[PDB]
RNA sequence: AUGCCGCGGAGCUAUCAUCUGCCGGAUAACGGCUGAGCCAGAAUCCGUGCCAGAAAGCGACGAUU
């Protein structure tokens, strides 16, 4: 169509400039810094509302305006009040060993089904670790923190075994805000 | 036409002797993340490394009858 338009309202978040397309939001809790050259949106802002409008867009072209709500939303949300996951330790036989360095940066698995091998990760930046077997990922980017934990279940998989019987793992149990 | 036999240094030489022979990046299959843009990801691919050095590619330097 030749006009298709989104309007969301901006809470009291301090900076959500747009220049070069690039949000620079920095709210109560922190700076998101994300660019938005992959949709070619007009987007403007006047007073405490903000317009994403497409010109002559088709079907494919206008399907984004709704992702784009949707993440602006989002780290509108996470400079706010931010992201956190909680997320649990399955095991039948051996404990999972996890330690945190550098305030939880790198995090270091050890002694998954048993092997001897230290599975070390590096979390995004702008997410941190904490042990509540739980563990708990904090962060302004919810982009960085659902990776992270992404990474982190990908990394503690099970292998040439079956699935049905071996049932340890790490996955994600609750995704909230702090 | 080196007569033969034993041992024979030196040199040559032997998977007949000894020594030496890695970690980066970007990916495929494929699985995720948010919802295209990223992530994880192979003996694959490109570089690090190793060989040659363009005899018409180049630099710094020395002395200049």
């Amino acid at each position: 169509d030749i006009y298709k338009d989104e309007t969301l309202t901006i809470p009291k978040g301090v900076t959500v400039d747009i220049k070069a397309r690039n949000v620079t939001v920095t709210g109560p809790r922190g700076t998101l810094k994300q660019n938005l050259r992959h949709v070619d949106i007009e987007m403007k802002k006047q007073g405490n509302t903000i317009k994403f409008i497409v010109w002559h867009g088709s079907r494919k072209h206008n399907a984004c305006i709704r992702s784009v709500y949707s993440i602006i939303n989002n780290m509108i949300i996470g400079v706010t009040q931010g992201f956190r996951y909680k997320m649990r330790l399955v095991y039948a036989h051996f404990p999972i060993n996890i330690n945190l360095t550098e305030n939880g940066t790198v995090v270091e698995i050890r002694n998954f089904l048993g092997e001897r091998i230290t599975r070390v990760i590096k979390c995004l930046p702008g997410v941190t670790v904490s042990i509540s077997d739980e563990i708990i990922l904090e962060g302004n980017s919810l982009e960085n923190v659902s990776q992270s934990a992404a990474n982190i279940k990908q990394i503690c998989n099970v292998r040439n075994k079956d699935i049905r019987k071996f049932l340890d793992g790490i996955y994600v149990s609750e995704r909230g805000n702090i």
